């Protein structure tokens, strides 16, 4: 027998039984990743949180030279400690303000995109493609919207993406090639007098700030890159999957559908049971640390499961049911915790609620329009996502 290999399954429509079997019989264990490198999986929720919330288990040290790697880097080193980078240059509270939903007509945009979405597939009949027609589109266009940069740009930024957030034993060159070219582009939008809005906006503005001075042009145009892409990529496919589980449920469809006060409590239960984060999140031990039975020793990696968190039976009771009362409902790990909690977080709850009251108003009679085994689930790749997402209604 080999080392128990991760990920286990790049299904995103069901929790593997094997994920329950695991947090009851060794909450933390030793798995290989796809680079051949050893690692610590960590799947109950009281050691996902321990771990996410001791700087001790590292995110900037993962780039180090030489350290055990659950995947290549698709990125510089120097990005994978870009939130620290960012508030080290005294940015932190203008990117953090930029990426809210509270912008005036930001909601309102949001709402007139997905229902122009919505209205193009009505109009071209069933079948829909949810995921490439509805669901990608609308975050492209909601973080064109937000960075202040023009609409027609988002399509080619988004296309960096399948290859961007890949999850690959080797350094993929494709991956170089895109980064630069959008670097690129983010620089230019810099210099470009005419982006005023949003966080290019705010950006471009700040780099001219005697305060700022020192700031390399690097980072700023590294901030545009970064956000667009893990913005565009999580909460496209976040609201994609999510789609998936409300179709499984007419039920909760037609509550929501009736009732769409309780459509944030909805959403939190998707986030919840959310299988998007097709791996966990990567730490390297700076020290010795125990973690339950196992002392981590310095230098080690240590992949944080984040569905081993959210369908804990201890915190989170019949944790695969979704449940609009619970007590604890916010408590779940879908935006992480501790120092690299989801500065995107609110973001991406309106995203997807404004997108689920959008389609549940125009299509009440939305259902998969082919057996649900039959969807493509990319593999290799930083979330779990369907190829496409075939619906009629
Ligand atoms: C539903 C949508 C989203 C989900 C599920 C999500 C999930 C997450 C999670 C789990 C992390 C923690 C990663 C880690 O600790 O290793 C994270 C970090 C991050 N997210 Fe989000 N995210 C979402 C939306 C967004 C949006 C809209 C943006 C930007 C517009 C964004 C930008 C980021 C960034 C920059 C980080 C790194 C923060 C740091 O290192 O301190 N995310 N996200
Ligand atoms: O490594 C990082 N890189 C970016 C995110 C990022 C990755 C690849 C890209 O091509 C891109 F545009 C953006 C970031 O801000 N923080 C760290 C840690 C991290 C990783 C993954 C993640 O989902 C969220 C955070």
């Amino acid at each position: 027998t080999v080392l128990l290999e991760v990920p286990f399954s790049a299904r995103g429509d069901r929790i593997p039984d094997a994920v329950a079997e695991l947090r009851t019989r060794e909450p933390i264990r030793k798995v290989r990743t796809i680079t051949g490198a050893e690692a610590w999986l960590v799947s109950s929720y009281a050691l996902c949180t321990q771990v996410l919330e001791d700087r001790r288990f590292s995110m900037k040290e993962t780039a180090a030279a030489g350290a055990p790697r659950l995947n290549a880097l698709t990125v510089p080193p120097e990005v994978v400690n870009n939130m620290g980078n960012i508030a080290d240059a005294g940015l932190r509270k203008a990117v953090m303000k930029a990426i809210t939903p509270k912008a005036p007509g930001l909601e309102q945009f949001l709402r007139d995109t997905a229902n122009s979405l919505l209205d193009n597939l009505i109009t071209e009949g069933a079948p829909a493609d949810l995921r490439n027609d509805f669901a990608d589109p609308l975050a492209t266009a909601l973080h064109c919207k937000v960075l202040g940069i023009p609409q027609e740009d988002g399509p080619k930024l988004f296309r960096s993406l399948s290859i961007a957030f890949m999850s690959s034993a080797d350094p993929i060159p494709a991956a170089k090639i895109n980064w630069d070219r959008d670097i690129e582009y983010m620089a230019g939008i810099l210099e470009n007098p005419n982006i005023t809005t949003g966080l290019m906006g705010e950006l471009s503005r700040l780099r001219k700030d005697p305060a700022y001075s020192h700031v390399s042009d690097e980072l700023f145009a590294t901030i545009g890159v970064t956000f667009f892409g893990a913005g565009v990529i999580s909460t496209g496919s976040f609201l994609t999957t999510a789609l998936i589980s409300l179709i499984q449920r007419p039920q909760l469809r037609n509550l929501l559908h009736e009732k769409p006060e309780l459509i944030p409590a909805g959403v939190e239960e998707l986030l919840r049971i959310n299988l998007s984060f097709a791996d966990g999140l990567p730490r390297l031990a700076t020290a010795d640390i125990q973690v339950g039975d196992v002392l981590v020793r310095k230098g080690e990696l240590v992949l944080v499961l984040l569905e081993g968190a959210n369908f804990d039976p201890e915190h989170f009771p019949n944790p695969g049911s979704i449940e609009l009362d619970r007590p604890n409902p916010t408590s779940h790990l879908a935006f992480g915790r501790g120092q690299h909690f989801c500065p995107g977080s609110a973001l991406g709850r309106r995203h997807a609620q404004i997108g689920i009251e959008a389609l549940l108003k125009k299509m009440p009679g939305v259902d998969l329009a082919v057996p649900i085994d039959q969807l493509v689930w990319r593999t290799r790749f930083q979330r779990r996502i369907p190829e496409r997402l075939p619906v009629l209604w």
